[PDB]
């Protein structure tokens, strides 16, 4: 590979880390010496067993090392070691979505199923994943019970706790960590290092902004928008960076939504634009400078949202975030200037950008699978000229004139989201981007997560039911 | 020795560590000054007493310092010190096996026997030994009772445990921990160091891959295939490297199978090939690119498997791995695409280097004895044109269509495996590779292991029987 | 029931504790009001569910309350509560062994089959169950490992231990503690109370002797022989008494064999006699006052012993006691004055008390199932005139003629015993005493015990295999 192989030469690296992504959206890695890696290897690939997506088949799939980009020197590890975050998973014959389905290939499929539709040359995604960093996190589940504890200095409740260096008393109050200065912020240099590591990985520029999110211990770093299968890869790399930098500060990072109860959850707003021969088609004048194309994109999403939630909100925990609150994207509507609207139109102040922002996804979403599903739903909108309705700007979450009551909402539970997907999977199967078998599997696999939650008695049930 | 003696000169080493292997397969060492090491030493050798090898009278035996491939530089000890990882153990009257039997000699024989039978000039072995690394391990047995505890940060059950740097929460789930990214992985750097040490010992290349195995705390490093004897020497060196690198990380490594219950045990798959005049004899068109030769090799293994188990699975603990879980390759048959198959045929993109994999051996095998046993049984197959029967491509396990009931299995216990060996030792005695006296000794010595287990009450015998 | 119902009247008891035994030989109980209990109850019985074994379509089975030999006025509980130590379990269709098979019924069956063959009117059992009493006992099995710890002041390894009232220094040495006087022997007083409670339960006399057994903390109380079924009921009652009296000393009792390794295990010798017209059939002038009948009884037992072991030694732990040692009745032969002999002929002085003693059974034996199986095997001997061979009181294992290898031994493992039973169940099936279905179930149930042991890594495996 021009990128990879040359990088190997320049780095004098002895080790090459093949990284791919599982159905649940967890990056995985296997490490090879540089000696085995040739240009032909990008074609031929390196083969391996299937133990996460598949089973029974005794599957001996191949890791077709993908080449352009994602050729990043492993910033954290000691020995010079580039990564190939680009490892599409191919069956032995039919060079295709390996195991049940390789997300990256599903996303590649969707890449083609946009030019093929002749709607657009490229699609651009700009996710805003939120994370929490804690000092330490502990949990256990037995017959004895279930228990989980968050530990952090910056935690709102840490006033009154004893510390080695002493307690500064300077910490964010609940919900009140929106940008206060460093005495209380107690991050900054960490975020900076995170940013520096990102730049090592993806490239120069790319990192837009770093700020403290509302909840105690909650941070946001902004990464530039990119095409799918690029941005998707970069999401995984972002996660990696923040995890490891935190670890170097003896702290732990989690992209889970609502880890903390009674403060803000972590959400992954997804900015979206479509381009054709380098013109953003979302530009127009229909709503606040939106093309009918964009309006159709919207509203396809609204139609298929509940089903989309399985993919965009694929964790039981996601629905802890999706509760009746303001700044909670629960209500399926669109408005540039309304919170609680599931969709927002960010003020581009210039027709060039014209993104649309979907606030309902959380970082638990498999980037590949998630971005793809949004597109499929989006284009179903355009194809079937699905009207997004009229933009509700006036009321976030307030009185019911029957209307807001009548307004559709996002899914209440993963259970429900999976039932939704069962009903409405057609748009995905378009272009053969999503095979039914994959969807079947996915749903069953995710159901085990649901099973866990539903089976395991919750501490709160003691509170409600113990003495009845 | 051109290698050794020259290395001594080049290293400016003051000491040479002579290493051999005991019956039980544990490398042993004695250290002599380099001044004592001349060319004549290689012929004459150095004298020493008899322990473990069951010497017992006629005690003074000799260490024929051999020449290993780049006789390891210290790679761990203080002074610069070469080790001659190879030191064939030679009897006072004559030259060959000492006391009951030197494994290395047994392996030297059988190298010859292949050529003697004229079926091939060279035999190729490529083991995949799995190991665990724990932070710490404790056990004790008294009259009071019998107790063992595994301690590790990366252990899946360590969520909720207290640590100095504080609990990261980032650790493998049970059976998960197949290739997650480093926050969870933890052992990247350590595996890398292990690899580096291996290369110090066995020189460049030689290291195929490093990944995290399924079980929490379980790691795999891939080492290149080699001839019998050489590969056996390299197995010992691999074990040594991983042990010591772990020790430098203040951790402990064990090659025992199933130390941890209810997650994967550690197994040593053995890739095997026969070559004659530098051509892969296993390549053909009989089954999935297999020569009749290979098919016959397979048959013999299958026939003698239970007896083979005494050598390939020579620990009571081995049989904790070899269980009805369809994961455990207990069923004696062959297929490229079947997990339950004791023997698997790996997909080779090119017919050169066609091999067969025996998944049933575990790292407790004394590689010398055992590479040997595989060959002897293999060639008995070829010699008697033993047909392996049909390949079980269809089904690993179903609602028992009888069939699976009728399917042959490996052995249930070391006890049984030793009984098996007693009955079926003939193939081994061919070539005089294995003396009866050696087998008789082996059996008795390993019986003491069985005695221990069967004599000592086990904690579970309290679970089941205490209140009865 | 004359006795039960009257007892209820006399006691002014408000409660009746209906007790039966499971396949595994553990007393079970349900407690019902005395108002619920009429004469009709003894005919009709009370219904209950089956989760114990033989999960059916549904297990509506009936507890035929069975007026015992002295239904116990009870002794431990506060409110006066008679127990009907007997409750045969009866199937709704018909009235026989419910579920797989009620042991008590199976035992009654064997009582009848004796008379059916006309060999004898009555069969007599006198078991000598040995137990340990410890101050406290702990164990746990996790992924972390396996542990178990025995704790007692009297334990021989407590010589150096710290005590509240201060260490006396006066305790049994290992194996010593065969009848030292009370300063060392902690159990006078406790054994006495145990005896007193037994008399409460089984009425006056009945208790023959109380002494300290060899091993530290090991005690023996002697209870008079009785008929099959009666004695099996009394076994259960004896266990109950000693358990609960110990609990009143804040201590714990276990009838498990070999709880403590490297001192004596706990064994249940079964003295056996047959009568017809109130005349001892065993008395004669064959050998040490034995009738040919008795000699034939012996033969059958010896013939079927390995299969008998499934019943007489039904715990994996049993084989910790049945280990090649002196004082360990592993050898299948008979003598008056020779140990090592599985069967012994006790010195009666006056015949009519002529018995045979089988020393190989342990207290894990289901008394009902055990007594039964011994009879069936015994009478198969008589029926087929199976010759016991020569009495081996010549010499112990002191002289191995190498024919000692050929000398038959009891089973080495529960696993083996179950394989034995599979092969040799015919004697049991005679008279329809034992259903095939019951035996088939039994075998499978006990296999789970074997599975446990074989699956769970033992502390000692760490000792042997960890650092290899
Ligand atoms: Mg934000
Ligand atoms: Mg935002
Ligand atoms: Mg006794
Ligand atoms: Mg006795």
């Amino acid at each position: 590979a021009n990128k990879v192989l040359q990088l190997i030469q320049e780095s004098g690296a002895k080790w090459v880390d093949f990284r791919f992504t599982d159905t649940k959206g967890k990056e995985q890695h296997v490490t090879y010496p540089a000696d085995s890696i040739d240009e032909d290897t990008f074609e031929d690939g390196k083969m391996f067993d299937g133990s996460s997506i598949a089973g029974w088949k005794g599957i001996e799939a191949s890791d077709m090392i993908l080449r352009p980009d994602a050729e990043t020197g492993f910033i954290d590890p000691f020995f010079a070691e580039p990564t190939v975050v680009v490892t599409c998973d191919v069956i032995e014959p039919s060079t295709g979505q390996g195991y049940e389905r390789d997300p990256r290939s599903i996303a590649r499929r969707a890449e083609e199923y946009l030019k093929s539709t002749g709607i657009g040359d490229t699609a651009f995604f700009g996710p805003e994943p939120e994370f929490f960093v804690f000092d330490e996190v502990k949990w256990d589940i037995d017959m004895s019970g279930a228990r989980h504890t968050l530990i952090a200095e910056e935690a709102a409740w840490s006033t009154g706790k004893d510390y080695e260096s002493g307690n500064s008393g300077h910490r964010p109050r609940v919900k009140g960590g929106y940008f206060p200065v460093p005495p209380v912020d107690s991050a900054q240099d960490m975020r900076a290092e995170m940013c520096a590591k990102i730049e090592d990985i993806m490239g120069p520029g790319r990192v837009e902004v770093h700020h403290h999110e509302v909840a105690s211990c909650q941070l946001e770093i902004g990464v530039s928008f990119n095409t799918l299968v690029r941005k998707a890869d970069e999401v995984q790399q972002f996660k990696y960076a923040v995890w490891n930098v935190a670890h170097q500060y003896a702290k732990t990072a989690t992209f889970m939504p609502k880890p903390m109860v009674g403060d803000n959850g972590s959400g992954m707003h997804v900015h979206m634009s479509i381009s054709k021969d380098g013109k953003n088609l979302f530009a127009g004048d229909e709503y606040a400078g939106l093309s009918e194309m964009a309006l159709y994109f919207i509203g396809g999403i609204i139609k298929h949202a509940r089903a989309l939630n399985a993919i965009t909100n694929p964790s039981t925990n996601s629905y802890k975030r999706l509760v009746p609150h303001f700044e909670a994207p629960i209500m399926l509507a669109y408005s540039a200037r309304n919170r609680s609207a599931s969709i927002r139109i960010p003020y581009v102040s210039n027709p060039k950008g014209k993104r649309i922002e979907a606030r309902f996804p959380d970082p638990m979403m498999n980037p590949y699978l998630g971005f793809a599903a949004l597109l499929m739903a989006g284009i179903d909108g355009i194809q079937n000229k699905i009207h997004p309705g009229e933009a509700a700007d006036k009321n976030l979450y307030d009185l019911p004139p029957e209307e807001e009551a009548k307004i559709p909402t996002v899914a209440h539970s993963l259970d429900m989201a999976l039932e939704a997907l069962q009903a409405d999977h057609e748009f995905l199967l378009k272009g053969g981007v999503f095979t039914k078998e994959m969807l079947d599997a996915y749903i069953e696999l995710k159901t085990e997560d649901v099973r866990r939650l539903n089976t395991t008695t919750h501490p709160v049930e003691f509170d409600m039911y113990y003495s009845l």
